[PDB]
């Protein structure tokens, strides 16, 4: 399985937390992170989606967000990556098409200025919303990327996106910031190999599987410069949503709300 490079990292302006280069050396097929607000989730989404473009010409992949309003989140940052790696990429090609969100990188077997170039595979990379299934139709993928993941519902994920990756066994990156005790907790556990852990329940005693790897931190975990600054929240953000958003705390509702 092909990783970015720290070469790739540079070209992009791109220093990854200690979490992100967790993320991307990674070889597993699901990757699910489970990482409190500006952990660096979206960015390093972003960087994958670039990866897979530009190192792997012909790769075609999604981000599917709940709405499509936060999936162009992603969507767009990804397409600011791409403008930028394109500049030092002579045999590359962007077309944006931004109302479909679907963004291409055609690549050619020469500088595409010179004479006789000639294209060898475009790249694809869209934007797709849970809450439109309509739009999820029969795709042959290499890799999705679901952005708020704790949202979106399960069915949406095994039906209309894990059946995309079967016929070349593409990879999934799965984060979010969690929402109890659901499905993405349970896709979180089987690839958590970290033991028993705050903020976890049962992470002492959970089953994991080989092609899941997961990855937790909370807000003040990467930025503990910050950690007053976010524990001032506290105060006029709900209990559960604090623990979540910030703890990328596992908890209960029902149990919490006891």
């Amino acid at each position: 399985r092909l990783r970015p490079s720290d070469k790739f990292f540079e070209l992009l302006g791109y220093k990854p937390h200690h979490v992100q280069l967790a993320i991307h050396r990674s070889t597993a097929k699901r990757r699910v992170a489970c990482l409190g607000r500006q952990s660096g989730k979206s960015e390093a989404a972003s960087v994958e989606a670039v990866f897979e473009l530009f190192a792997r010409p012909g790769s075609q992949g999604w981000i599917i967000a709940p709405t499509y309003d936060q999936a162009e989140i992603i969507f767009g940052r990804v397409v600011e990556k791409v403008e930028r790696l394109a500049e030092v990429f002579p045999a590359t090609e962007v077309q944006l098409q931004r109302r479909r969100l679907r963004l291409l990188v055609h690549h050619y077997d020469r500088p595409v200025n010179a004479p006789g170039a000639k294209r060898v595979a475009t790249s694809e990379f869209r934007g797709k919303s849970a809450d439109r299934p309509d739009n999820l139709r029969g795709a042959t993928l290499d890799f999705v990327i679901l952005d708020e993941a704790a949202m979106i519902p399960f069915s949406v994920w095994s039906e209309a996106i894990e059946p995309t990756l079967s016929v070349r066994d593409g990879w999934a990156l799965i984060i979010s910031t969690p929402k109890g005790l659901n499905w993405f907790y349970e896709f979180f556990l089987m690839g958590w190999r970290g033991g028993l852990k705050e903020g976890i329940p049962n992470s002492g005693i959970n089953q994991t599987h080989p092609d899941f790897e997961s990855f937790h931190a909370a807000s003040w975990d990467v930025w503990p410069e910050r950690r007053e600054w976010y524990m001032e929240r506290r105060l006029y953000i709900p209990d559960l949503e604090f623990r979540q958003e910030y703890g990328a705390e596992f908890v209960s509702h029902s149990g919490l709300e006891h």
